[PDB]
């Protein structure tokens, strides 16, 4: 019941390694990765393990930090804005599928606060 995960490698994609993208991996993602609440978001939602066959009926553009990490490590992105959009997709998916006050939403909200603080200032 799980869809194939989002692509992390694509040679036809134009790739770039900007200072901002290096920082998004070295600083932003690796800070969030060690957060006490990161673990649900370190890999795609496994709807089979969670017994949530409804998850991928609702969420049609899944995203997670494990995919984001592999993309950054594959220099998959052209600019930091594309990577930030992936983070935002991951958070928005969680708020769409769940309801305010749910434990998973509190974890996402905490990660997002940290995320917004870390990207408030990026390199030039
Ligand atoms: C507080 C708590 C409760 C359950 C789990 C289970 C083990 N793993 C898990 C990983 C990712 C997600 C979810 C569960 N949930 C909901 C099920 C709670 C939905 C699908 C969601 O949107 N995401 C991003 C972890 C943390």
């Amino acid at each position: 019941m799980n869809p194939p995960p989002p692509e992390t490698s694509n040679p036809n994609k134009p790739k770039r390694q900007t200072n901002q993208l290096q920082y998004l991996l070295r600083v932003v993602l690796k800070t969030l990765w060690k957060h006490q609440f990161a673990w649900p978001f370190q890999q795609p939602v496994d709807a089979v393990k969670l017994n949530l066959p409804d998850y991928y009926k609702i969420i049609k553009t899944p995203m997670d930090m494990g995919t984001i990490k592999k993309r950054l490590e594959n220099n998959y992105y052209w600019n930091a804005q594309e990577c930030i959009q992936d983070f935002n997709t991951m958070f928005t998916n969680c708020y769409i599928y769940n309801k305010p006050g749910d434990d998973i939403v509190l974890m996402a909200e905490a990660l997002e606060k940290l995320f917004l603080q870390k990207i408030n200032e990026l390199p030039t």
